[PDB]
């Protein structure tokens, strides 16, 4: 996260860090058992981090649960990111409590104005390269389709809304992909793409997960 605050730790306790060795994606709990992120995080041999505030610190809240199975979207573009998301299921439950729990889904699509907070391990500098060991939080509006197609040409799809600052200077950054666009208690984002951090006319681009939700639903249903 570029020009955001340190959330504080586990205040976010839907955010999970996608560990390869390394925390290389962020990801959001939806039930004891699965994490929806990016398609574009896709690897294997993940482990899921829960309950994580500094990452290079064990501090007591952790649970470390390996994934058993990743399900990129059917229809992940992997050239254009259209439909960038994917399920990860748990090898066992998460142990569920208050700096560690699922996010809801959202039941409707949210607008152009909604405030949301998205979260990230990510890089914090715009130029330039620092990555944090605690959380970051930033608070964003969902921007126009107009104006994100605008930022954007030839590139936003039904599937992705921008959500940030067109005079720049706030925005998600690498690190934080797969990560949570929380609005109003339900995850409506995950953090997609964008063109560099912060620049302004070129805000983050996020995967709209109300489109998503009954292959979510149908998804975890027999999985
Ligand atoms: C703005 C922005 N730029 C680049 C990347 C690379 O994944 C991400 C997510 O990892 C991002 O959010
Ligand atoms: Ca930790
Ligand atoms: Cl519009
Ligand atoms: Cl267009």
């Amino acid at each position: 996260i570029v020009g955001g605050y340190t959330c504080g730790a586990n205040t976010v306790p839907y955010q999970v860090s996608l560990n390869s060795g390394y925390h290389f994606c962020g990801g959001s709990l939806i039930n004891s058992q699965w994490v929806v992120s990016a398609a574009h995080c896709y690897k294997s041999g993940i482990q899921v981090r829960l309950g994580e505030d500094n990452i290079n610190v064990v501090e007591g809240n952790e649970q470390f649960i390996s994934a058993s199975k990743s399900i990129v979207h059917p229809s992940y573009n992997s050239n254009t990111l259209n439909n960038d998301i994917m399920l990860i299921k748990l090898k066992s439950a998460a142990s569920l409590n208050s700096r560690v729990a699922s996010i809801s889904l959202p039941t409707s699509c949210a607008s152009a104005g909604t405030q949301c907070l998205i979260s990230g391990w990510g890089n914090t500098k715009s130029s330039g390269t620092s990555y944090p060991d605690v959380l970051k939080c930033l608070k964003a509006p969902i921007l126009s389709d107009s104006s994100c197609k605008s930022a954007y040409p030839g590139q936003i799809t039904s599937n992705m809304f921008c959500a940030g600052y067109l005079e720049g200077g706030k925005d998600s950054c690498q690190g934080d992909s797969g990560g949570p666009v929380v609005c109003s208690g339900k995850l409506q984002g995950i953090v997609s793409w964008g063109s560099g951090c912060a620049q302004k006319n070129k805000p983050g681009v996020y995967t709209k997960v109300c489109n998503y939700v009954s292959w979510i639903k149908q998804t975890i249903a027999s999985n």
